[PDB]
């Protein structure tokens, strides 16, 4: 039989330290192709090792198609489903949201995250992501999102983006031998993403401009120290605008994001408790 392996690379949709992402075509169908830099080979190995352990299949996890290693140097590609609307970060820049769309986005992210976190017997190991952020979430045409990039993921039976690092990562108190520690770092990051999205939800004719978390207190490409001073020493958290308190949905979302941002990691909500709270809003 013929094993059709040719992928036509059509346009670059992302470039960074990690390498490049391309829209490609296989047998007439769009795929996404991540071509890894030499600098970031261990991300390809860790994602490939994870998928060789458990073939994750979930509507809120970016869909795996293939890992390819080709002898040239060594060329490393990760092939996934393609989401033409791009990342949540991309989408929020010039889209505003209503209540239904905002809730659908954040509950879909919580659903993907709880699926990663939960151990299933007979199944999957528990998985922590370790680099959750709006650039690592894609928007689907149906209004739900999916979580991408398991290059830093850890399983239980490169470091994270500094802007999204939890206080225990910045002050190096994280209990590194404890898998629940890593889930709690993802919940912190989830709360920041929830803040990013909620800002873009309209209420009473008002909306905030897109900003990244901590835009008002750290520079672009903040240092580890910049972040530690804000999050650990001064214990700052993202601003909740007054206008949210006129809207029941944004009032409930503010409470939720507060319960993802406790200094004490074990006080933070779990992904499953966040889902339940989101299903009871509106
Ligand atoms: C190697 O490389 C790539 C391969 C492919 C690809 C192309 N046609 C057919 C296949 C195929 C799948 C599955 C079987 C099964 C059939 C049942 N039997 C009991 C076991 C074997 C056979 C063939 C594949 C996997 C695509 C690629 O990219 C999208 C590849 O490159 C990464
Ligand atoms: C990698 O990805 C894609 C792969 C393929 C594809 C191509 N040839 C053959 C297959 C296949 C056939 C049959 C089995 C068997 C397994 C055991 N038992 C006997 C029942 C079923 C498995 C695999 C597939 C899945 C198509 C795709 O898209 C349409 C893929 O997505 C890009
Ligand atoms: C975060 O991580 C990964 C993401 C992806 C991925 C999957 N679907 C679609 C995309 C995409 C498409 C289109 C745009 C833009 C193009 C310009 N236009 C003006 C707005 C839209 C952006 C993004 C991506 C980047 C694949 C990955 O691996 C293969 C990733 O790595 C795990």
């Amino acid at each position: 039989r013929t094993v059709a392996r040719d992928i036509t690379l059509l346009e670059c949709v992302g470039k960074g330290r990690y390498g490049e992402v391309w829209r490609g075509s296989w047998q007439g169908e769009n795929v996404a192709v991540k071509i890894f830099s030499s600098r970031d080979e261990k991300s390809w190995f860790r994602e490939t090792e994870l998928y060789n352990t458990v073939m994750l299949r979930h509507e809120n996890i970016l869909g795996f198609i293939a890992s390819d290693m080709t002898s040239r140097s060594t060329q490393l590609w990760l092939i996934t489903h393609y989401h033409e609307m791009g990342s949540l970060y991309d989408y929020l820049q010039l889209t505003t949201l209503d209540t239904v769309s905002c809730l659908r986005i954040v509950l879909s992210i919580a659903s993907g995250l709880a699926h990663l976190h939960i151990e299933i017997f007979g199944g999957k190991p528990a998985i922590a992501h370790r680099d959750l952020k709006s650039k690592n979430i894609l928007v689907k045409k149906n209004g739900q999102c999916c979580i991408a990039d398991l290059g830093l993921a850890v399983m239980h039976s490169r470091v994270g983006t500094k802007r999204y690092m939890a206080p225990e990562v910045l002050d190096e108190t994280i209990q590194v031998d404890c898998f629940d520690s890593y889930k709690r770092v993802d919940i912190w990051a989830f709360g920041l993403v929830l803040w990013e999205v909620a800002r873009r939800m309209v209420s009473n004719g008002i909306v905030e401009d897109y900003k990244p978390p901590f835009y008002d207190v750290v520079p672009n490409d903040p240092s580890f120290e910049d972040m530690r001073k804000v999050v650990c020493v001064d214990q700052q958290r993202p601003n909740i605008p007054n206008r949210w308190f006129s809207d029941p949905t944004l009032t409930s979302l503010a409470k939720l994001m507060k319960e993802c941002w406790y200094q004490n990691p074990s006080a933070r909500l779990t992904a499953l408790r966040i889902k339940k709270t989101l299903t009871k809003i509106d």
